[PDB]
């Protein structure tokens, strides 16, 4: 038990010191390592439950049981006297640097998970390389270091969401006594894209500075694992070479899909292209019904665009469908048009994009509805948001032995290990996990600590909260109502719910009964809260704190005995009492 | 145990039915009761663990052990056959209305607590009266039903805070691509006040409708308790009379204090006057440093005013002082002037308020700093925010025997009972309790259920979260850092903290390291979170959900294992790691 943990820690750590906070020979070794700029992990035995047992297990590697023991890459290096001997004879640098591999860790993919893993590993003395490359889109769009969320995801899409929210703030301001005239104000797309892109550029540069300051080697190159320890790299000049590493982390992410129809690749775009587009999209068709599809359609309409969404079946498949319907109904009342039960058959080009005068082209979209009727209409821009997929055949030679599932994602143990013992996978390519930026970051940092600092904590992937940043936002944590009913039966499920109205909406004359919240609870388990759902402003800020309580097993009685903060939207969760079974209206 | 509960429940319930969900004779009685429009409490014995014991205890009152059994004001009325006999003989109506008093419940005070208590009691059949009166301010200001929060508190102050927040939204809009010119836009005070007051008026009316629809008698009269069961009332024609009630709830609240200096009452105003003022205050001095003082100074500055705050000693006495200093520094960097360590000596009138042209007057303020130097400056408006106090020698004859503390608040047991057995107190006048609207509402509703429906649940007053709505908002739950250190010692306290920057502030070029958050934890109790603090936008929405986790005993490990929602401000709580003891900078 203790002995198996110690064996695993010693074999995998790059540089580690076993110590006690109270020993001056420890302190003497720490100071030498600091002065020579040797980073390392440290385990203070006097602050662990069974540190006395660990102290005795170390003798199986060092033949000693005493204070100060330093190891390098699985090898006992010495006690206090021996380390200082190496320091005084200028032998230490070569000892801490000798390795059978070029790197202790190679990270393939420089995004949310990969950068977090690489920076964390280097803090404990692991010699680390991070590889990142951005394959251009069909029209040629490319970007810098940081991954999907930083460049073409959460960061730019929430900034453009905020630009959309400010249109209603302009409207509201007149009712609160400000003298502007909303009807006389317009939006400039390229001015907003320039501000968004300047912030993204400061993030690209910040990550490059962070890697340099942690002594991480950054290679802007495409990586390919050709055997358990060998990574083939190709650079911007198509020069090819090979580097080796002890541990490997796969963190290459996904890219958008295109449907298999004429004209889609040639004449449509995706979210990869939208966030740096040099011209306003104009009259726009969004094909798809994911959160990506609805978030993009929502802010385009708030910025003054003429927007239509083509929905194959339902909105937000996999989310609570009552909440999904309320989200779509709000968008439809505030401008967005919906072509329901409809799919596209072909895109025809009518005008080429005017790259000179900075204007979109013009397209003819032909499709059909699920009963057979026809769809035909012209648009200036067509955006595909019909899902995302990894392309691991680009990354991973089949002979290496890493097992994939039927969707091409990596099959992992609960500690992110693949079917190849030294190879791990994190982020969106880890099969079956929520595909979210904070999950990738936690997985990457927690893994680096297990590999290189002797930690044991695993990532917990259950009950991870979400927020869809549609014009009226939707936050959730836990099960949808229909999933709870399927798992436990309707008779064992109680749902408390209410409409509400933000105080900010009263003077602004906004809608009385559109915001909505509910708690889905299990009767036979002390009214345990299985899922929480809220539609309203600032939904992500509302939901986050409740995720801690749900992690600890909150019940309805816990929400009842907690007192609200007034005046807020969030406080409505503390006084819910209308049940769905009762049939009493939730309006206020 | 069971028998003492049953006797207390039977003695004080107005109309109560003991029942079982499965018994058709009970259903037969229920149907009769609401056809005759008789409201009542119900206790379903099959839904309780010791229902068999309660059923045997009922025989001590009725001489029978079966269900249904119906009681009125402590008296057994009959089983199914007997109730129906009274019904078909038109005797039932007189039975259920027979009382030794005019009312089952008289509530003195029609505010947050009193309205909540009165409506809840009437739902279980208590015949209820709610008394409310508004003593005019020195300049004559008065308002309608609903109490301090609704008319001169939480509601108008947050609407005016929102008006101030919208000025920075106008500034931000240009950076996000909108074409307005912030420098050419101004604010109209009276347009704002008209919109605020129209919403307040809809609340006044809504409460009167609510009382009518719950069969509660509303008396717009001043009440005075002259003996345990006797309330003397004085109406708006100075007509005086007496009403009697079984239970009495005191819920009369507080009003603002004035300092004992010349000119203060004659020429200054308080928050009671500010929210309906017919002219913009102009150049304004705020005397005081409470949350009321800083919130009012904050929105007046955002609306274009020239504002000074005169601080006797410290800001936000009783709140965490690091956070208080950050709140004030932000205010001072955005225009609010502070006269520190300074008190007023006299207010001189230079111009009378111009009631025709709708303009303030002009005042000379003279004061002094604690070292003796002099303060002298002119202002158009002087607002006193130097505390609030009850005036129970106005509500309560000393001969009744209700004990007060040295500050004039009512001394109560943990079930809100005064030293007079039928008299209870809720809300701001209950000594030692947090003075907040949701606390008063919870106390009132829970008390009504114990009096008239046999409930046992008490109000929990510990770890109640707060938010101060200054221009940058400050939310908190639990102990300040200095209180935690005093209680447990500095070596048992660990503080995790970080600055942050809202994503919304990046493109808008707002400040990098002004928002701030920390967790104050107890080392020897598994790093229990003793206090949570955050300074930033939407701080009340951020804080609320974590108050459930703190109620449940959250530790630092609970925050660490919960995953963040991205991009939000709140997610920064899920990844904190810099400790104060380490000396590492919290900047980002
Ligand atoms: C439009 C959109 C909006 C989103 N909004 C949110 C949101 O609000 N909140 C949220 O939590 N999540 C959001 N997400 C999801 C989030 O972006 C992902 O969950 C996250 O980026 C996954 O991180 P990752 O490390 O797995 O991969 P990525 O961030 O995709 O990084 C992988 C990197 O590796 C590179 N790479 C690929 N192959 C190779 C190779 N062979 N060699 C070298 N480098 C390679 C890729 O080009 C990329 O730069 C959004 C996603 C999209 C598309
Ligand atoms: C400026 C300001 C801002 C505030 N902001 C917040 C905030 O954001 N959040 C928050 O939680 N709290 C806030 N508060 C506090 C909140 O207003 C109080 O905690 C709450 O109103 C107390 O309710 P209550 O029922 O105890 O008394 P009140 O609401 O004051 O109601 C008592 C009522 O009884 C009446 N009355 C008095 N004497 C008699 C009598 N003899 N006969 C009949 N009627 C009588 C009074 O006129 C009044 O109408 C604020 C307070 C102020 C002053
Ligand atoms: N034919 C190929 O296999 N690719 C590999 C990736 N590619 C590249 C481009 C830019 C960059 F900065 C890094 C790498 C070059 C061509
Ligand atoms: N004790 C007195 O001298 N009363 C106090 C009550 N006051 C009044 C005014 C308006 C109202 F609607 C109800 C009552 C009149 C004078």
């Amino acid at each position: 038990g203790t002995s198996q943990w110690l064996r695993k820690t010693v074999d995998s750590a790059a540089v580690i010191l076993f110590s006690k906070t109270t020993c001056p020979y420890c302190k003497k070794v720490k100071d030498v390592l600091a002065e020579a700029k040797i980073k390392h992990a440290t385990i203070e035995l006097d602050q662990l439950s069974n540190g006395s047992a660990i102290q005795k297990c170390l003798a199986s590697f060092s033949k000693i049981e005493t204070v100060p023991q330093m190891f390098v890459r699985g090898k006992f290096i010495g006690d206090s006297q021996t380390v200082l001997k190496y320091y005084s004879n200028d032998e230490l640098a070569g000892i801490v640097n000798e390795s059978k591999y070029d790197y202790d860790l190679i990270v393939i993919g420089g995004g949310s998970g990969g950068l977090a893993a690489g920076k964390e590993a280097a803090k404990y003395g692991a010699k680390t390389a991070v590889l990142d490359y951005v394959e251009p889109t069909p029209i040629g769009t490319t970007w810098g270091l940081g991954g999907t969320c930083v460049n073409v995801g959460c960061i730019p899409k929430k900034l453009m969401h905020q630009a959309g929210l400010l249109s209603h703030a302009l409207e509201d301001a007149e009712h609160f006594g400000w003298s502007l005239d909303r009807s006389k104000i317009s939006h400039n797309w390229s001015t907003m894209v320039e501000g968004v892109q300047s912030h993204i550029g400061s993030l690209n540069w910040g990550y490059k500075v962070a890697l340099r300051d942690n002594q991480v080697t950054y290679l802007n190159a495409k990586g390919r694992l050709i055997s358990p320890h060998e990574v083939q790299i190709t650079d911007k000049n198509q020069k090819v070479s090979t580097i080796t590493g002890n541990k490997i982390i796969l963190a290459t992410g996904e890219r958008p899909k295109y449907p298999e129809i004429p004209g889609a690749v040639e004449y449509g775009i995706t979210s990869d292209d939208l966030f740096s587009l040099p011209y306003f999209p104009g009259k726009t068709l969004v094909i798809g019904a994911s959160y990506v599809a609805l978030e993009c359609a929502g802010f385009l309409a708030s910025l003054g665009g003429d927007v239509t969404v083509m929905v194959r079946s339902i909105l937000l498949r996999g989310f609570d469908q009552q909440m999904a319907e309320k989200v779509g109904d709000y968008m439809e009342n505030h401008g967005v048009k919906f072509a329901k039960l409809c799919v596209p058959d072909e895109i025809k080009q009518l005008k080429v994009v005017d790259t000179e005068n900075n204007k979109p082209g013009l397209l003819l979209v032909k499709g059909h509805y699920t009963d057979g009727k026809k769809f035909e209409e012209e648009f200036e821009t067509v955006i595909f948001a019909v899902g995302r997929e990894p392309q691991l055949s680009k990354v991973l030679c089949e002979t290496v032995g890493v097992k994939l599932d039927k969707n091409g994602r990596v099959v992992c143990t609960d500690d992110e290990q693949t079917t190849v013992s030294n190879v791990y996978a994190i982020g969106d390519i880890n099969a079956g996990k929520p595909q979210l930026t904070p999950v990738a970051i936690q997985a990457g940092r927690y893994l680096a600590r297990r590999l290189f600092a002797g930690a044991t904590e695993l990532t917990d992937y259950s009950n991870v909260a979400t927020t869809v940043f549609t014009p009226l936002e939707y936050g959730a944590c836990g099960l949808s109502e229909e999933d709870a009913i399927e798992k436990y039966g309707d008779k064992d499920i109680e749902v408390y719910h209410s409409n509400f109205k933000p105080l900010e909406w009263t003077v602004a004359h906004r809608e009385d009964n559109v915001c909505y919240m509910k708690l889905v609870c299990r009767k036979s388990d002390n009214m345990r809260v299985l899922g929480l759902h809220v539609l309203g402003p600032n939904a992500g800020e509302i939901t986050q704190g409740y995720a801690v309580a749900i992690k600890m097993g909150a019940t309805k009685a816990d929400f009842d005995r907690t007192i609200g903060i007034h005046p807020t939207c969030s406080e409505t969760f503390t006084t819910l009492h209308v049940t769905k079974k009762s049939g009493v209206s939730p309006i206020v």
